[PDB]
């Protein structure tokens, strides 16, 4: 009947120490009960001239997040996709099962 709300994990803007890894896991502990049952799980990893910062939140996958569409939300594991942005190295995913954003996958 009614569709329950995500697990995701939602830290917002972290500093990572995720790099040079094929995975990742997100050392978020903030395991939320999204707010909107349609949210779905979203992981965004970037690094500028300054640091490594590793985003985690609930986002509903018909709006635009960081001005992309989040193609990827059906997915049960966060594949990180490449993105091109000025002077800075981006990354993100989208998925669909709970708590599926802990765990980056890169390759």
């Amino acid at each position: 009947a009614v569709k329950f709300p995500q697990l995701c994990k939602f830290c917002d803007v972290r500093f990572s120490t995720c790099d040079n890894q094929k995975s990742c896991m997100s050392n978020c502990s903030i395991t939320s009960i999204c707010e909107k049952p349609q949210e779905v799980c979203v992981a965004v990893w970037r690094k500028n001239d300054e640091n490594i910062t590793l985003e985690t939140v609930c986002h509903d996958p018909k709006l635009p997040y960081h001005d992309f569409i989040l193609e990827d939300a059906a997915s049960p594991k966060c594949i990180m996709k490449e993105k091109k942005k000025p002077g800075e190295t981006f990354f993100m995913c989208s998925c669909s099962s709970d708590e599926c954003n802990d765990n980056i996958i890169f390759s």
